[PDB]
């Protein structure tokens, strides 16, 4: 439980105001025809974005912080396959995983 309210905390600080020049476009998921991806789920199988994360919060979906870090994670992932490492939204990604990655090794333990 506490580690999951250091999740929950970090999920907010990811969703926060603070952080949205860079965070927006993991707030939901890809939508691949909108955006003419029509690659995207033959590529990524497995989608992931920070709305389904707190979905699954909120549902106490998560039952310990790695189940929790391996969601944020597998969305930089995605990220990073589908798009050229010099891709705007890669830097993106990159920029809001630093952010995740220094307060999840916070984790108290």
């Amino acid at each position: 439980p506490e580690q999951l309210k250091h999740c929950n905390g970090i999920l907010k600080e990811l969703l926060s105001k603070k952080h949205a020049a860079y965070a927006w476009p993991f707030y939901k998921p890809v939508d691949a025809s909108a955006l003419g991806l029509h690659d995207y789920h033959d590529i990524i199988k497995h989608p992931m974005d920070l709305s389904t994360v707190k979905r699954k919060m909120e549902n106490r979906d998560y039952r310990d912080a790695q189940e929790f870090a391996a969601d944020v994670r597998l969305m930089f992932s995605n990220c990073y396959k589908y798009n050229p490492p010099d891709h705007d939204v890669v830097a993106m990604a990159r920029k809001l995983q630093d952010v995740f990655e220094f307060r999840y090794a916070k984790m108290p333990d």
